[PDB]
């Protein structure tokens, strides 16, 4: 049994470590300064298929500009109006902006929109390395920058904003970009699911069953890609204190407040909430028994096995290949 493991070259993109590099659930891998003070941002360089931000107790959707002017509670985590308008844009207007840019101008829509992102100066810092996230609508065929990057705030006495990132049928054809997006992302990462499939372990000439799952009920493959995302990878603080602190708000990716930027004396001036990509980020989804089954080891080989879909928490959570 001393020929290879076949399998090397096509399980490339489920290494999720090494390809995104960094939170899934919440991606905080990357600090960077602006006017004096490091931020965190996020820095997976994998599109997130599926993931949107849920606004608890309220009629706002996060794609809806920050409020400006407007009470805080009646505005999302997109840019404000710009003028020119930078965002929302379309596929075609940015396309037709970037004309004169060889080197940009026929990136995939992805990746467009995440480079475009990157193109906004944070608070008149012209020298900051701080480059917004983006979400595209793969519907609409709209780029949309976030003026927020956290991503998570619902500690116990922390809520203005009450929010938690999660998959959402009516976030299907969002996508989460960070920064640091790779044009190259079809070819080197997960989107679609495998269909027919069961991730496994290669030892010995065989593709042998992942040793440790843990198994949940799940209706259909969706609910199943939901189940992973919430326990994929995650650059949150995995602490709340008593009460909202501007420590706590940068922790959590924010960065302004109202008319000024966040600061803190307690900032160290690291790696404590940086998971480098590091979690249960994949599920073999049973479509005969309903289960879902999760783990958090790279799976090095496939299984032919007609009742599984393979999924990770960066996948699509409908699209099948």
């Amino acid at each position: 049994n001393y020929m290879g493991n076949p399998w090397t070259e096509y399980m490339a993109k489920y290494d999720i470590e090494e390809v995104h590099g960094s939170g899934i659930r919440v991606d905080l891998g990357e600090d960077a300064e602006v006017a004096g003070t490091q931020y965190r941002l996020p820095s997976g360089k994998c599109p997130v298929f599926g993931k949107g931000i849920i606004i608890e107790n309220s009629n706002t959707t996060f794609l809806t500009p920050v409020a400006t002017g407007q009470y805080l509670k009646d505005g999302g985590f997109a840019f404000p109006p710009t003028e020119p308008l930078m965002s929302p844009m379309t596929l075609d207007e940015m396309r037709h902006f970037y004309k004169d840019n060889k080197y940009v101008k026929n990136l995939d829509e992805l990746t467009l929109c995440s480079r475009h992102a990157g193109n906004m100066i944070p608070d008149n810092d012209k020298n900051s390395n701080y480059k917004y996230p983006a979400v595209y609508d793969d519907k609409d065929k709209k780029c949309h920058i976030l003026y927020i990057a956290a991503q998570e705030n619902n500690g116990p006495r922390y809520c203005m904003f009450c929010f938690r990132p999660a998959k959402d049928i009516s976030f299907q054809n969002y996508t989460y970009l960070s920064k640091n997006v790779v044009d190259n992302w079809e070819k080197v990462c997960p989107r679609k699911n495998l269909q027919n499939a069961k991730f496994g372990l290669w030892v010995d000439g065989n593709c042998e069953d992942i040793p440790h799952v843990n198994e949940f009920p799940a209706i259909d493959l969706f609910e199943c890609n939901k189940l992973v995302f919430e326990l994929s990878a995650s650059d949150q603080p995995k602490q709340y204190e008593q009460h909202l602190t501007d420590y706590e708000k940068i922790k959590e990716g924010f960065k302004n407040k109202n008319a000024s930027m966040i600061k803190s004396a307690f900032l160290p001036t690291a790696d404590r909430y940086k998971s480098h990509g590091k979690g249960y980020n994949w599920g073999n989804y049973n479509t005969e028994t309903q289960k879902c089954e999760i783990f958090n080891v790279k799976p090095t080989c496939l299984i032919n096995n007609s009742s599984y879909i393979a999924t990770t928490a960066l996948s699509h959570p409908i699209e099948v290949e």
